[PDB]
């Protein structure tokens, strides 16, 4: 059966400012992943050539309740749009080995994204 996971944008957490928690998601095909701002001024968006072959572009507005369903296995690699150079990144790995995280973890990005995508890559591993 298809689940749901909650994810949380917070201006504050635990690894940090400006947040996605959980910042690293495991789901499986045909699963939704539902985006909660939990302060003001954040939303999801998928980071241009981040998504698997596929998978269609999205961009929730600004505070709300944004529900993405995940179809294609692999990686993505999402941002709250205003703060995506804070940092603000979470990543889904649909499915088992993801054969694009090796080009997202390429990918031309902020210092302090690639900061914290390598770190949840290590702490998944
Ligand atoms: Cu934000």
């Amino acid at each position: 059966a298809s689940e749901n996971i909650e994810v949380h944008m917070l201006n504050k957490g635990a690894e940090g400012a400006m947040v996605f928690e959980p910042a690293y998601i495991k789901a499986n095909p045909g699963d939704t992943v539902t985006f909660i701002p939990v302060d003001k001024g954040h939303n999801v968006e998928s980071i241009k050539d981040m998504i698997p072959e596929g998978a269609e572009k999205f961009k929730s507005k600004i505070n709300e309740n944004y529900v993405l369903t995940v179809t294609q296995p692999g990686a993505y690699l999402v941002k709250c749009t205003p703060h995506y150079a804070m940092g603000m990144i979470a990543l889904i790995a649909v499915g088992d080995s993801p054969a694009n995280l090796d080009q997202i973890v390429s990918a031309k990005k902020p210092k302090i994204v690639q900061e914290r995508l390598e770190k949840v890559i290590a702490s998944a591993k």
